[PDB]
């Protein structure tokens, strides 16, 4: 047993200051803090943050730097909490759960937790986003069908805290009713970071009661996944043929994302962008996977397959390959583009004039290095919980759609920027042109931050941004944002606001 | 201090065997073991040792897999211990050195080592290499010309050893003259894996009295470093022209490879291989670092170029870009193809019948997927120590010398394997196609282990194997082999025999 790595204050002549400073994926966002605060224990954290309020500087927290927004790299941030040495991944007898610490990868928590006990998180499937953002921000991924967002299994909290005074605290708060704060558990349930605290540890646990027996209290993975991805041939992909396989894709999500499918096991997302001859993960591509444990795995993918591409020509089908859970480790790079993301809901399939939004804006693209739309395969065991239960509203969409932009040149930002707000504006125009609930979209997920809903130029709808995101939950989240954090000490663009 | 990972027997119907098996980097060796076993502290790997002692199973360890040998990939071997969940890296108090786990990936260490007390070891290139092996093996990189081997900095290891009646037993050995196991420490200064017994653990410490104060204890790494990629054309690179570069290259380490030389924070290495068309880090190119930290960086660094390159016209050189230490550690990726490398020490330039023979074997090289001959970087500050103070001789040496095929069919191996022999028997062809300790040569690295050493097929000299790779020290290996492993129960191609 050894002491934890001590408190380093890394200032701008410190030479791992520059590292720190650009660990963000997204090199859109440049901030200039004062210093970053490296912490090794939660102490260490609390006479961080403790600093922070007695100087008056802004601060923000840092563990995987995956933020599609300037919520930690921007000018106004003078402090940089950065959790990398909190590592932690093991299982607590105390708590009879899985102590999982911030500043771990996703692509390091999966890798511990398959070898050391058999189990995982449906977690997101990027291998380089880190976990103290991703799950309290409500992390989904490929087997989310399976067994639900991350927040379904978590347990509890460690979270540093500020009184209206200014004084730093400590507070564990976990799942069940009779602990005192079970409101600052459930805000941490997919309410999003940088609002009522700094995480120290997460407490990851199927609610179920399973004993002591630790192989049990998270997911297992499936051994095996039996994997195949569909390409489309943009030269021969006319609108008939495009409105087609939207309508094919959509409508198979509209009646096989139930909690008691037996789809759940399987998970795709149809790539549509342009190609790219050096980017991979680009283009017109859909990589479908299923759960290969049950014997009639291959008749649920090809099912799913050619109902998907019935009636449209430009499709290419290779052979099924069944890959090993983690065959090959992931961790796409380190510093990625310059990008712009904006997300919505969906709980029933795009009507035809939006599909006709989208194909006009993908034919339309003159100048724009990347620029796609995705329909991420959602629902199944998330659509089992209360809208209420946890601090994610949407447990009836069946997919989640994005719409991204990437260009290399700082110089082209605004040229895409106008493009991907002008795609998804002309697919929400009927509803002011952002995501209202409706019978069609459900709102925003706030994993994927998107500050033109904040902006009154970008939102013609009176729709505000936060109930775009957390609906009749925000109400409630309010409320614990003005219990746990009065000083509104911790903020961003998108910060909830009592 | 939560209690570590209970060890997991990973028998051969477990949904994780095939990963741990198949995680070695080297695709041309197989093994089909009884079980892995998973470790998660030291008193599970001493279990683990005596359970084989009790079933009489043949036992390898395993960290990074990075092994060039079929050491831990062979049919006779039935038990792998691996160390994928021993990864700690903290400052240890009590030894007052850095305690380093062996299933650290090298990649990590740096990364925890920068960002907790800007300390590093100077060790090895690539990421995925296992800390385990790396060490005890003698583990170089490009700060050594100015830092030395990571085992220079060696203070203490934990070795789990076998008395002849079967029994584990956990021993701390410390550099220290008074400490009744100081041969155990030094039969981990470079004696290799895989001989003495199971490395639990690791301690990296400065041999000058510092402190306390743990950003003494190892060396600061660059915060800079200043790189270029010197690229050269086959297209014009005739037999005059290619004896020109050789004869510039190995002539300018003969000269700047002192540990005074101002050429100590410069580091090289020549890689002539032929282009593969899709993969990098291939072909007739020569990378080139210099620590930046200095006043004179960039005019050190224009000069060994000029000096290289001097009468070359194939030679194209680059803008030299400026990078921070660890700006980007990607990871080319985790299993690699099938390959078999060669090796050999140069303290002094090859001969002009060696550069011939190189060029020749260059030249002729049908069905060869990959072929190379790396002239790696060495001495500076290595040579310093005296050859009988570690367990490393060649503390004399200017370069490092690799001879390296690669294919991607597992049919073609036996071409390629004639293909480096031939070309590795023809230029150590005076000393019976092996680097006998000469004018020119001094064995090879252990690191890079070669059991056709061991082969009198193909070594075809008076010379054994152990005398190339340790040779005035292998004596004392023996008699710490004795003592420590009486048994004999950690053994392969290449381990110490009495
Ligand atoms: C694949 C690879 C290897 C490289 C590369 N570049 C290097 C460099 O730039 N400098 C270097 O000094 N070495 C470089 N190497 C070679 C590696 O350093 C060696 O091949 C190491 O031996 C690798 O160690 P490891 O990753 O542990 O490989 P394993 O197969 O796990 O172990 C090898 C050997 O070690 C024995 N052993 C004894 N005790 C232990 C413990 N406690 N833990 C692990 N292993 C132990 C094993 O029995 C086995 O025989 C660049 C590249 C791409
Ligand atoms: C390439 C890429 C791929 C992605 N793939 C998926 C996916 O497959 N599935 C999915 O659901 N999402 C995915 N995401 C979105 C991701 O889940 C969110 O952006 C998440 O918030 C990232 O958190 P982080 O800690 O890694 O990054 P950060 O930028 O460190 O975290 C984002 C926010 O968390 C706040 N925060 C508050 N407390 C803490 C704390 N204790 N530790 C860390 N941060 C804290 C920070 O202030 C910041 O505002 C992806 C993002 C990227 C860039």
């Amino acid at each position: 047993c050894l002491p934890p790595a001590g408190p380093v204050k890394v200032t701008p002549d410190d030479p791992r200051y520059l590292n720190l400073k650009l660990r963000g994926a997204n090199s859109r966002f440049n901030g200039e803090p004062d210093y970053i605060h490296l912490v090794g224990s939660t102490q260490q954290v609390a006479d961080a943050v403790e600093e922070t309020v007695r100087t008056g500087k802004r601060v923000a927290v840092r563990s995987g730097g995956h933020c599609f927004e300037d919520f930690v790299d921007n000018p106004d941030v003078k402090v940089i909490i950065d959790m990398s040495l909190l590592t932690e991944i093991a299982y607590d007898p105390s708590m009879n759960a899985f102590l999982i610490e911030p500043g771990n990868t996703l692509s390091e928590v999966y890798e511990k937790l398959y070898l050391g006990w058999n189990v995982t998180i449906p977690g997101g499937v990027c291998g380089g986003v880190g976990v103290g953002g991703h799950i309290c921000g409500g992390g989904y991924g490929p087997l989310s069908r399976q067994f639900g967002s991350v927040v379904d299994y978590l347990y509890a909290v460690e979270v540093v805290v500020v009184n209206k005074q200014g004084k730093a605290r400590v507070i564990v708060a976990t799942r069940e009713r009779d602990d005192p704060h079970h409101d600052l558990w459930w805000a941490h349930t997919g309410g999003g970071g940088g609002n009522f605290g700094v995480v120290t540890k997460y407490w990851m646990r199927v609610p179920e009661d399973v004993g002591r027996n630790p192989e049990r209290l998270l997911p297992k993975p499936p051994a095996t996944l039996l994997t195949s991805t569909v390409t489309f041939d943009w030269a021969g992909m006319t609108e008939a043929a495009f409105s087609r396989l939207l309508r094919n894709h959509g409508e198979w999500y509209e009646r096989n994302s139930g909690p008691d499918s037996p789809y759940t096991g399987l998970w795709s997302q149809l790539m549509i962008g342009n190609e790219v001859p050096g980017m991979g993960e680009s283009g017109f591509m859909m990589p479908i996977q299923v759960d290969a444990t049950r014997p009639d795995a291959r008749r649920l993918l090809d099912a799913h397959i050619e109902a998907v591409i019935d009636g449209v020509p430009p499709a290419e089908v290779p052979e099924p390959i069944e890959q090993r859970w983690l065959a090959s480790t992931p961790g796409r790079g380190g510093r990625g583009p310059a990008s712009k993301t904006k997300a919505g809901y969906l709980r029933k399939r795009l009507t035809d004039r939006q599909i006709q939004a989208v194909y006009e804006n993908m034919t339309h693209m003159d100048g724009i290095d990347y620029g796609a739309v995705w329909l991420i395969g959602y629902g199944g065991k998330v659509n089992t919980v209360d809208p209420a239960a946890t601090a994610l509203p949407q447990r009836d969409a069946i997919l989640k759609v994005n719409y991204i932009t990437g260009w290399a040149n700082p110089g082209n930002e605004a040229k895409h920027l106008t493009w991907v707000r002008k795609l998804y504006a002309d697919v929400y125009a009927e509803t002011g042109g952002v995501p209202v609930p409706n019978d069609v979209s459900d709102g925003a997920y706030i994993n994927y931050p998107d500050s033109d809903l904040a902006d009154p130029g970008l939102n013609t709808s009176g729709v505000p941004w936060h109930d775009l995101y957390y609906k009749g939950n925000h109400p409630r989240l309010r409320k614990v944002k003005a219990a746990y954090d009065p000083r509104n000490h911790f903020h961003h663009a998108l910060s909830i606001r009592p």
